[PDB]
């Protein structure tokens, strides 16, 4: 689809089987997701953003589906404010900018 | 044109006289920039994200060239790591999201 700005770009997402809502963000090299039970190892990380850095648990090629598109990567899990598709998963769905 | 997400979607912008590297963000409401001395009335403002909240100075009305494209808003400045272009200027030009 092409998806405007006027409105955040909030789309469904499907991870662990269990469906969410997330925030398309080209301004994110991270997908970061709010706090959730994932099955799989993860690491602990730290990533920063505008306000700090977070400490956030890193699970490896994880799958999640975002509006029907397949994609298998990093996801972290942690204290973001807003669950987030970065773009480490953007490329993966062919997401682009474009004016 | 079309900007693809492999590396971060840095573009040239012209603000208040001065050229500067900065973010397309469709992950942000609003545009922040980094600290600058700006004429004119502004408010004091507080953004959040990953990390917690930054204290901002609100202008507003501002006139922003980006990539050639003319778009005039809300520009917040204060203590941010990056240049970020927000939806509130990027429907302005015309970006939208594809996939
Ligand atoms: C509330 C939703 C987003 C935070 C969750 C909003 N952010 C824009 C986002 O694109 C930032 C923009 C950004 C980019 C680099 C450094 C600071 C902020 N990216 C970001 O935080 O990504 C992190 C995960 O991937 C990593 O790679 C970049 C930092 C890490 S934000 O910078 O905090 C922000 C920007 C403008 C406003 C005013 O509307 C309010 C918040």
């Amino acid at each position: 689809p092409q998806i405007t700005l006027w409105k955040r770009p909030l789309v469904t997402i499907k991870i662990g089987g269990q469906l969410k809502e997330a925030l398309l963000d080209t301004g994110a090299d991270d997908t970061v997701l709010e706090e959730m039970n994932l099955p799989g190892r993860w690491k602990p990380k730290m990533i920063g953003g505008i306000g700090g850095f977070i400490k956030v648990r890193q699970y490896d090629q994880i799958l999640i589906e975002i509006c029907g598109h397949k994609a298998i990567g990093t996801v972290l899990v942690g204290p973001t404010p807003v669950n987030i598709i970065g773009r480490n998963l953007l490329t993966q769905i062919g997401c682009t900018l474009n004016f």
